């Protein structure tokens, strides 16, 4: 199932859409398209200034969520970067909720920025999404348990059955609450949810149910004065944005509309409700966008605002560019008034007006598809989306007087002149495999715009002469080609999208001796496909497997070398159509695998010796001290074999390797973990452990030449080594390293303490779990968390970057395949 | 104005509660009692049912109120104790909300016996009330803001005014919050409100709006299924309970029925809207009454709920006796059914039924009048109301059939003979006046009973000889002659409500030498009249001011004599028509004076020095032996005066208090602090001061024959004495005691620190600030609190107890203006 878990997901969004789509063009049959601008021209000035007010106060509330989410986890940050955060975040998941352009993207992003742990930022996300739907659903519950009676007949449905259905969900979710009382995590199957205290979860109901009321007061007074008062449209809302988030539709814009004009059918107009429903798209959805751009635009023009803002300039354009080229396709589709056509027929040709509408709405198109490279920051989706915008810009002044029109498309080109230096990467948006949420943006769209075309000229039939009309008689053959234009064309971008060596070992090896990660010795395994940088001076040793290139550790190099390589290894992938993941990075490469859109998650902590405070004739290695005598009593020796005089002992090094893998029934692990490769174990120096002349334990040493710091690979143990041999050999290891020059030794990974895993995000469903099983299943080949713990290491967290906005699933189950 | 605060209040409520009951009577002119008999009988079971799981799901909230409460300030109780204290509060202030049924005196009580601070509870029950009027004015003005365009028109009044109203208390509301962000006590002029942080506020306006909800879920289920929908009548109900509960009217019962009956009365037929209140008031009211009585009645019958409910059930049975005499007059008022009348005619003398209806009438005017007693344990109290209650019982049962009203009455019986036992003072009834909430109370349910019998017998004319008319032919003669009864006989009740020595000290002087509290000497001053128990064991030295009989500190004598001497005193207040006011009480005896009624308030804390743990020469008391050995050497020397040869050095005694008061300018203070009596001071052994043979300090030695503490009363300091002479001789005083056998010395009082008024209560306006102010003008006059500190003294918290919930203010005055 989950070979296919994004396309089935996406097929599913598409039909959901389709299913909304064909909903709104049956409800809308007695509904013509001058009716409904009739309508918007009517609208009053009085209700467009309120649901401007509201919108504020909507995304107000919004502030108030994450602010509420980063008092939970503790974590205290200024209010004018929560606030900025919240804002952008909350605007283009509005808008785009799909993988790069979704809240919890823009939130890890920001936050990062901010100096937030991946945990913490998970957790912040946890808690918004979850206080999200929650509350939602509490809301509409016991706002339909209140008026069930009230909106039940608009739908020809008794009262009754609502009022059961709200009881239904409020006997659920009193059942969560009262089974999840003090922490008590309660498990529904998969997911895993803790609720906050009371106090929290009270003022996040709050803030939730206000957010709420101000988004249905946005579209409430954008209605033309029903006879439903504001509780009804406000159950009738958040059940219509409850069904729009539940499929997944860029902002349920199939299904809210659907539910709302299947709704208000019998009490108003349904030409008004589709102006307001328009109306309150453009207000709710557009004008956060705009203002958003606008204040980071202006900060860049003329403090920390500025970073921050900068930070997410790439995503709130890209967001603001599928809601621009959405607005091409869709004007190109409607018709553009007589006066309009007369004016233009006045001064400009009958070809230049006609081609310009064909390329407006292949323009948008064109901006919609650049719009997923404006996220990623590309030189050359800037450079496209800036052209479209500028040559749409002239082509919507010339095909009509597009006023409103021009203005946003100046205003995204004057926004993304200004935010220019953000855009410097050199990949290719036309060497990519889009993505699942962006095919159902492009799908969406395209179909949105069918239905559109059906609606406008719904009374007009279709006759295959319309196909040639060019005289300004009207715009249905203008309509008819560019909608075809847009489905050719989106066809094409749908087709598109679904259609190692010794010298590289040799310099990586070399590059690793040159730096002081001793890690990085694992690229001798020769398994690994090494991506070199520009200059060679840095290197990402790396593994494919399933739809991900899964990097192995921090990318080895000169340290100022790495985010430029981290940014052209995640291209690289993207280039090859795989998701590219980083396993076991460090937490100083956070910040740049985040600007590359990777979301880290904790999988486990490093034990980090400090071999200048390591004194073994001192207190804190007591249990050491005793065990290493036992062991010397029972007569182990300790001997440190050179790479080039080992095969000799390399034979029963073999003998011991295979022994203790028989006394372990445990395979031979690759891509992370030692394996025995005789080419490989010969590359290195190996500690060894004799007793009574024979060899009993080894330990292949990783050493760096600027002796930053030593680690060890692998270990084994024959069954006639005591049982202290692991630490006599750990601790052996660890004086020579000590002596030689070592700054700092590497006890290997362990997984998460338990209470390390008490302060867990509050609905993580399986990423906790899964993470968990991975660590107890690799992690424990060379000592216990205890066992490391014996040594009073320095916990260094390791993480795993996942990129564009994946699950932790896969990517960690093809890190367990690659491993295993 | 605070002279006859009570009385203006009384008449205020009873003025406004005389509107009230004009605007019903003018509101359902059209409506006759038998329709809405009609009404009450054709009310669906499914209703009723429902209501009584509303009733149920409100007093649920009420709890969770009071948990609230005992959350924020940091206590943890059982949730049994809790549930049944906030229960019996709830129970008793939404049907009489005066001074001793109030829910602060229920809390008070409770949780008393379930062992919190008068500070703690003070805090509990601010929280409490500011809660439900906050949270009620938010829910309001939120409802009201929803709904004005759907609830204006009912009572022609445009949807834009309520809006605005809505608006303004919202701003109001909103400013508050944001000007009291963290801690922050914002002053609205007297009052200063100090609200919580916004995750507690939160979750109690859950609260408050689920207790809002359900209440009016309970009435309008009650309702036949009128055109407004729930938020509608929710938002009226919120204004009715809002406008009642500020009315001062017991239970709104005028207020609230007026609201309703104005406000539907389009929309609903008022017979229905009558039926629905009646059914309301008797379900929301009375069953939770019943609920709580005859639980309790249970647990006397059959561990700690039997405990705490036995505490409850003065003040239960009060409240239900109140109800049950209200319910009596009412049904005296009201006609009985002919069918009934013809059934009793058949077997009873017409004389025999005339009687029991005149004297039904007349009982249950006398069950509210014994219902104060009863709420004060009085055994006359018990026996008055028992047989009232039975007589009641077999008067219904004879003038007319009565089955519900000889439910009530029995089981009225049943709960007052299974809690004999908690009705044993021996105080009268008639011998108190009542007070001016009992008034308010009496007054209220007598011009309910004649506007009820204006309105039943509307249409029959006001003929001369409808006083004679006898013969079952209608109760209007019946009716008529019970409401003048009830007239005259509650005029009756409001006219009867409104209309030292040297032994004595002697013996108290050998009390108090019989006994451990040295304070107690000040009885020897003779200004305040003295007490004694009935054994003459112990006594109560206290002092009459304007309408208080303030009493000193602790009675005095054996432990166990104390608690029946309160009592005796409270009673014997009451008598004389006085509010009985205890000054500067130990914890001790907290419980016994909440038993009498009595709610203690925090006024300072007595600075004491255990003299067992006490020796200068230590490390505690470096600043101490710098000051006494500076004095030394400055020529002062400490000489202890027997009582018998002072007056020679009395001459000069007097000089020295003279000057000292001449030096600081304050005038001579009594019954709490020293006055310069010649003959008080030489009852007494004087620690004096004295510098090159004058003497410059001296301070009256409080003893007793049993040393378990000494202390003193006045010091004096001429302005020859230096700045160290406080110190030096609180040392040397201390140091004697210490040396005779004295385990404690008592420095005195001292005002509250800032610190200790830090957790002060949300809402507290001024008790706070004038206990601040008498501790200023009092407490300092014998050392600041740092000097008493720098003897680290063991501090314990002296409370000010008042009766008859009357405010801290005014007893607090008295206090002052009688030690001035
Ligand atoms: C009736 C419900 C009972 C159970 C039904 C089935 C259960 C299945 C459970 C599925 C779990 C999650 C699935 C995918 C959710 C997801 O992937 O997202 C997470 C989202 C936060 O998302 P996010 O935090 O990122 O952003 C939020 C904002 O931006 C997006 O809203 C917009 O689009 C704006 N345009 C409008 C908002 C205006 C506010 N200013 O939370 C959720 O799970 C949502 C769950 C909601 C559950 C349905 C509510 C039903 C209403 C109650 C009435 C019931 C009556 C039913 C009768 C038919
Ligand atoms: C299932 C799908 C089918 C649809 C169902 C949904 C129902 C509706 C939902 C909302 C759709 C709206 C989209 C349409 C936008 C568009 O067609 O634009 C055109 C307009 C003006 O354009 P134009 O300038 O050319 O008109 C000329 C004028 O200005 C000059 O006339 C004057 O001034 C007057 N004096 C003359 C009066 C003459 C009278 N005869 O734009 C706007 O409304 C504002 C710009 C914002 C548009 C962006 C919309 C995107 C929001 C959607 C969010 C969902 C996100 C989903 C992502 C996948
Ligand atoms: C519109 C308001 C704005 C300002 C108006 C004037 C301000 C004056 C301020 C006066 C301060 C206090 C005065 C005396 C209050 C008092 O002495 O008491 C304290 C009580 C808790 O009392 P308590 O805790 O003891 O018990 C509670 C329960 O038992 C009693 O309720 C019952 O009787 C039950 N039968 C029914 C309850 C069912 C629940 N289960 O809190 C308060 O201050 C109350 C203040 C309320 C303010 C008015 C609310 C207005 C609604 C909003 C809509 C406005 C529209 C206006 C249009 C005209
Ligand atoms: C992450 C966000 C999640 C938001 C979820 C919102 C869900 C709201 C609707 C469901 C609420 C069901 C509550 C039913 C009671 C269950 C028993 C219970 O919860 O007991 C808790 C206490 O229960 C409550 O206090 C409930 C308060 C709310 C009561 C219900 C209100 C529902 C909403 C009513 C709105 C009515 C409005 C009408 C007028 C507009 C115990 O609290 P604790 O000990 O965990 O608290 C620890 C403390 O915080 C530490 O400081
Ligand atoms: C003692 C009980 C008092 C109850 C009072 C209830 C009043 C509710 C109505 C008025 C609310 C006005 C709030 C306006 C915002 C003011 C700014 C503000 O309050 O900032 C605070 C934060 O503001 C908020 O979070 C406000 C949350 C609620 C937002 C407003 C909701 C109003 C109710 C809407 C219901 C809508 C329902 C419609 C559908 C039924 C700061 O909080 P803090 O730092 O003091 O918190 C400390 C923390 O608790 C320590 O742990
Ligand atoms: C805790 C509190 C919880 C509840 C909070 C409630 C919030 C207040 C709701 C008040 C609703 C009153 C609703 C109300 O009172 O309506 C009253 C009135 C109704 O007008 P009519 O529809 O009758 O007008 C008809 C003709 O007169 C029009 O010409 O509204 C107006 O007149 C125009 C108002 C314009 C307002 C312009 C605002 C512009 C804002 C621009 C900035 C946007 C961002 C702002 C960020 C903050
Ligand atoms: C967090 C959650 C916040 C929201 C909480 C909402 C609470 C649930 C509201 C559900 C309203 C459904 C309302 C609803 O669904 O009504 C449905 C239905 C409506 O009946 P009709 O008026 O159509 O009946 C007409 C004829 O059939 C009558 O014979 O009600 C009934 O049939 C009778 C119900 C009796 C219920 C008996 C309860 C007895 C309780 C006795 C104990 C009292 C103390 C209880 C202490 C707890």
């Amino acid at each position: 199932l989950n070979r296919y878990r994004a396309l089935i997901v996406a097929v599913l969004t598409v039909a959901v859409f389709c299913i909304a789509a064909y909903a709104i063009y049956d409800l809308t049959t007695e509904v013509r398209y001058d009716d409904v601008v009739h309508a918007l021209t009517t609208t009053k000035i009085s209700s467009v200034l309120l649901a401007l007010l509201f919108t504020g106060l909507s995304f107000a509330s919004l502030i108030f969520y994450d602010q509420n989410a980063l008092e939970y986890i503790g974590k205290r940050l200024p209010f004018p970067h929560v606030a900025l955060t919240s804002f952008s975040a909350y605007a283009v998941g509005n808008t785009a909720g799909f993988g790069a352009l979704s809240a919890g993207a823009i939130r890890y992003r920001a936050y990062t920025r901010l100096g937030l742990s991946p945990d913490d930022i998970t957790r912040v996300i946890a808690f918004v999404t979850l206080a999200f739907g929650l509350g939602l659903a509490s809301v509409g519950a016991m706002a339909l348990l209140v008026i069930a009676d009230e909106i039940g007949p608009l739908i020809s449905v008794d009262g009754l059955w609502l009022r059961l259905i709200a009881i239904a969900i409020l006997a659920a979710l009193a059942f969560v609450v009262y089974a999840g009382r003090n922490g008590r995590e309660v498990r529904i199957g998969p997911v895993a949810v803790r609720l906050p205290d009371s106090r929290t979860w009270s003022r996040q109901f709050l803030v939730t149910a206000f957010d709420i009321a101000a988004s249905a007061s946005v579209l409430y007074v954008l209605l033309p004065e029903t006879s439903i008062g504001w509780p009804g449209f406000f159950a009738i809302y958040a059940i219509a944005v409850g069904l729009g988030v539940l499929s997944h539709v860029p902002a349920g814009f199939g299904v809210f509309e659907t539910i709302i004009i299947a709704w208000l059918g019998s009490s108003v107009n349904e030409d008004a409700v589709l102006s307001s429903l328009v109306l309150y798209r453009v207000i709710y959805n557009v004008i956060p966008l705009v203002i958003a751009i606008a204040a980071i635009s202006v900060a860049e023009l003329r403090s920390s605002m500025r970073r921050i803002g900068a930070r997410l300039m790439p995503q709130l354009l890209s967001a603001f560019a599928l809601l621009l080229g959405m607005m091409l396709v869709f004007s190109s589709v409607t018709p553009t008034p007589d006066h309009n056509l007369i004016v233009l027929s006045d001064y400009l040709p009958l070809s230049l007006v006609e081609s310009a509408h064909f390329l407006s709405s292949l323009l948008g198109l064109a901006i919609i598809v650049a719009a997923r490279g404006l996220s990623q920051r590309l030189d050359g989706a800037w450079w496209v989306s800036t052209f479209s915008a500028l040559f749409a810009l002239f082509f919507s002044l010339l095909k009509a007087i597009a006023i409103v029109e021009a203005g946003l498309l100046a205003f995204f080109v004057f926004s993304l002149v200004v935010s220019r230096r953000l855009f410097k990467r050199p990949a290719s948006l036309l060497n990519q495999t889009l993505t699942a949420g962006w095919l159902t943006a492009i799908a969406v769209v395209c179909i949105g715009a069918i239905v559109v075309l059906f609606f406008v000229y719904r009374d007009v039939g279709y006759s295959n002469e319309l196909w040639w009309q060019f005289e300004f008689a009207d715009e249905a053959p203008r309509g008819l080609r560019a909608a075809l234009g847009i489905s050719i064309v989106s066809s094409a971008i749908a087709i598109f999208s679904l259609l190692v060596s010794d010298d590289a070992v040799a310099r990586a090896v070399e590059i690793v001796r040159k730096q002081g990660v001793a890690d990085a010795n694992l690229v001798r395994m020769g398994d690994k496909s090494i991506m070199f940088s520009e200059k060679g001076d840095a290197f990402i040793m790396y593994g494919k497997q399933g739809r991900s290139w899964i990097a192995l550790f921090d990318p080895v190099g000169p340290r100022q070398a790495l985010p430029d390589l981290i940014w052209r290894f995640v291209e690289t992938a993207r280039a090859a159509g795989c998701r590219s993941v980083f396993y076991q990075i460090s937490p100083a490469l956070l910040s740049y695998c985040a600007d590359a859109g990777l979301r880290a998650f904790k999988l486990g902590e490093l034990a980090v010796v400090n071999l200048a405070n390591f004194e073994l004739k001192g207190g804190k290695w007591a249990n050491l001290r005793q065990t290493a005598s036992r062991a010397v009593r029972d007569g182990l020796e300790f001997a440190v074999i050179e790479p080039q005089d080992i095969p000799d002992v390399l034979d029963q090094l073999a003998h011991v390797s295979d022994t203790w893998l028989a006394d372990h029934n445990a395979k031979e692990k690759s891509f992370s973990l030692g394996a025995f490769d005789p080419d490989y174990v010969c590359s290195q120096p190996v500690g060894v452990l004799k007793k009574d002349g024979k060899i009993v334990a080894f330990a292949n040493i990783l050493m760096t030449e600027t002796k930053e710091e030593g680690s060890v690979d692998l270990m084994r143990f024959s069954p006639d080594a005591p049982k202290g041999s692991m630490d006599f050999l750990f601790v052996q290891i660890l004086e020579y390293l000590k002596g030689e020059g070592f700054q700092r030794f590497n006890l290997g990974m362990a997984p998460l303490s338990g209470m390390s895993r008490r302060e867990s995000a509050p609905v993580w469903d399986r990423v906790g779990g899964t993470v968990f099983e991975h660590g107890e299943r690799f992690y424990n080949f060379k000592g216990l968390r205890a066992f490391k713990s014996k040594f009073h290491p320095e916990w260094q967290p390791r993480y795993l970057a996942v990129s564009g906005g994946v699950s932790p699933m896969i990517a960690l189950m093809d890190a367990t395949f690659l491993i295993g």
